[PDB]
C-alpha cells in the first residue's frame, strides 16, 4: 500500500525505485515548482540518458533485501 512497517519487508525495489526515491528529495531542494507531475517525469529523463553505469552499483541493493524479505514476509502475513 505505502508502509506496512518499518522492520518489516515492505515491497522489494529495483534499482529505479532505490535512485527514484533518493533522488526525488534531491530535486525538490533545488526545484520548488517540480511538483510529483514533473518530478515523475524528470528522474526518468535523467535516468534514461545516464549510459550503463547508474544501474550498476545501485543495481545490487534490489538484489540484497529480496532474499530476507521473500523469506521473512512467508511468515509475517499466516493469513
Amino acid at each position: 500500500m505505502k508502509k506496512k512497517d518499518p522492520n518489516a519487508p515492505k515491497r522489494p525495489p529495483s534499482a529505479f525505485f532505490l535512485f527514484c526515491s533518493e533522488y526525488r528529495p534531491k530535486i525538490k531542494s533545488e526545484h520548488p515548482g517540480l511538483s510529483i507531475g514533473d518530478t515523475a517525469k524528470k528522474l526518468g529523463e535523467m535516468w534514461s540518458e545516464q549510459s550503463a553505469k547508474d544501474k550498476q552499483p545501485y543495481e545490487q541493493k534490489a538484489a540484497k533485501l529480496k532474499e530476507k524479505y521473500e523469506k521473512d514476509i512467508a511468515a509475517y502475513r499466516a493469513k
